[PDB]
């Protein structure tokens, strides 16, 4: 299937003749699956999984509105390329809200889920989540600036914390002005690279930062049909970015309330610093790494 663009291969596996093709992970907000390449790195021997980007996040495609619709558009990803045998799905932030819904769509239909990995999911509650409901665009425009900003400058030589916007930065700027404020102060950080390609890539990856983050914050957690035919696993941390709202950040209470939803659930808990730094601290991904090949080991 190489017109599902929004997939790509996670692992060494693209000399395989014919592949295993039911081990999928699902973007957490930015839309990439750059955080799932270690993760595959340390199963790449073993088992094969595939990643899964935001629809219009490579390409100039226009971005999904709502989470049922991208699970369900992800889903013709994955049944063309497997037509009906079993999936096993992952997701971190909010990856594991997309990968659970995939599952009561799935199963909604004649479908089955073999196994269903949720790297800390955010329970969004509507009223309480809109209640405070604070987010602003030029939010985004600091998450898409600063992504381009950390991935565009890998040299470890020559910190990023200098390197990265924050939100004072635009405090006198215009909203109209505000993409190419970003862009002009990336040329100056040693970006290199065209203008007009910085303002085009800032804005697309933050239309879809606006357009994910939205997608949560609708979300309406409903009830697996049959439950108990998944292998459920829960992973999360022992005991800036602001995009997120405060009540989209990922707490205890996040958990135990999906938990009601996710009958005999593993939990499995690493000693990460932060929710964000769950798939960042390299010990962290080692321990998810590990358990995930178990989940995928245990497959009938």
């Amino acid at each position: 299937y190489p017109e599902c663009i929004p997939l790509s291969r996670q692992l060494r596996a693209g000399d395989e003749r014919e592949h295993d093709r039911s081990r999928f992970w699902i973007h957490p907000l930015t839309g990439s699956t750059g955080l799932y390449l270690k993760v595959a790195e340390n199963l790449g021997d073993d088992y094969a999984i595939w990643g899964i980007h935001s629809r219009g996040f490579l390409t100039r495609h226009p971005p999904l509105k709502s989470i049922e619709s991208m699970a369900n558009y992800y889903i013709e990803i994955l049944q063309a390329g497997n037509a009906t045998g079993p999936y096993e799905l992952a997701g971190y932030s909010m990856g594991g809200i997309i990968a659970y819904e995939m599952a009561r769509q799935l199963q909604l239909a004649g479908y089955r889920v073999s196994s269903l990995i949720l790297l800390e999911p955010p329970f969004p509650h509507p009223e309480h989540l809109h209640q405070s409901s604070p987010f602003y665009y030029h939010d985004a425009l600091l998450m898409s600036a600063n992504f381009f900003l950390h991935y565009s400058l890998k040299d470890i030589v020559a910190a990023f914390e200098t390197l990265a916007y924050r939100e004072q930065e635009l405090m006198g700027i215009d909203a109209d002005k505000q993409v190419t404020w970003l862009a002009e102060g990336c040329l100056r950080k040693g970006v290199e690279q065209p203008l007009s390609v910085v303002k085009e890539k800032i804005e697309n990856m933050a239309q879809i930062l606006k357009h994910n983050r939205e997608a949560m914050a609708a979300y309406v957690v409903k009830a697996l049909p049959n439950a108990h035919d998944i292998d459920l696993h829960y992973m999360t941390v022992s005991q800036n970015r602001h995009v997120l709202g405060e009540a989209l950040t990922h707490d205890e209470s996040h958990c135990q309330r999906w938990l009601d939803y996710l009958p005999g659930a593993q939990v499995f808990r690493t000693r990460a610093k932060d929710h964000f730094h769950l798939l960042s601290e390299r010990e962290s991904v080692a321990m998810i790494s590990d358990r995930c090949r178990t989940i995928y080991q245990n497959a009938s």
